[PDB]
């Protein structure tokens, strides 16, 4: 009734931008609105039911890593077209910040990684997402779980900035979006999930470290949606 969305070129150069510069870490709550981020939901919990997630622990293996399940999305197929529509709301919010988070030149950006933890006690150890300069200098994360509590579901994501004197506690509510780096400046993890817990990540590439990496899905730049 009195509420209106902030523009993204608002929320990036007022918000995300400044905030990212200073703590390496940025949440960003109520996204998209309810009937969007209920409508992205129904698409994974599609894909879900009709089974095309893998393990994410087949995917990261060579000692138990990961409990979730996965699958890559890139945002044009069938029963996809939300999941497409926040890629491109993602995108909207880098282009209006790049040139300004650190010294990446942002020229792209992987897929969209749909995770999925299907609750008894499932997580992730904690980990760097890009430990040898594979070129990922961002990570941003968008969750989905109506009504999530953590006290009793658990699964938050925990990160240690490295060299702070702080860390932080992200809780996996419905329409958040996170931003952090995704070098060693942030090692995190997931913690055990009591309930199933959906999230969906994009990586951005910064084109100099790209350019620069030695010779995985997580390896190819797809443009920004304009
Ligand atoms: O789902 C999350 O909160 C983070 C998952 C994660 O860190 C990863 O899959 O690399
Ligand atoms: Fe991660």
């Amino acid at each position: 009734g009195q509420t209106k969305p902030l523009p993204a070129l608002k929320l990036a150069l007022e918000y995300i931008v400044p905030c990212m510069n200073k703590h390496g870490i940025c949440v960003v709550d109520d996204f998209l609105g309810k009937e969007t981020g209920q409508q992205i939901g129904d698409e994974v919990r599609a894909l879900h039911d009709t089974g095309k997630f893998t393990d994410g622990q087949l995917v990261s293996q060579k000692k138990d890593i990961r409990g979730d399940k996965i699958t890559w999305i890139e945002g044009k197929e069938p029963g996809c077209e939300t999941i497409g529509l926040l890629m491109s709301s993602m995108d909207d919010l880098i282009r209006h910040c790049n040139g300004k988070l650190g010294s990446y030149k942002i020229n792209g950006r992987t897929k969209a990684m749909v995770a999925c933890y299907p609750g008894n006690g499932t997580g992730y150890v904690r980990h760097v997402d890009n430990p040898n300069g594979d070129g990922r200098c961002v990570t941003c994360i968008y969750y989905l779980n109506k009504d999530w509590d953590a006290k009793v579901s658990g699964g938050i994501l925990r990160i240690f900035p490295e060299g702070k004197a702080q860390f932080a506690d992200i809780e996996p509510k419905f329409d958040r979006l996170l931003f952090f780096w995704s070098d060693r400046r942030n090692p995190h993890e997931v913690q055990p999930a009591y309930a199933t817990r959906y999230a969906i990540t994009v990586w951005y590439f910064d084109a100099d470290e790209r350019a620069r990496a030695k010779v995985g899905e997580k390896g190819v730049r797809v443009e920004l949606n304009k």
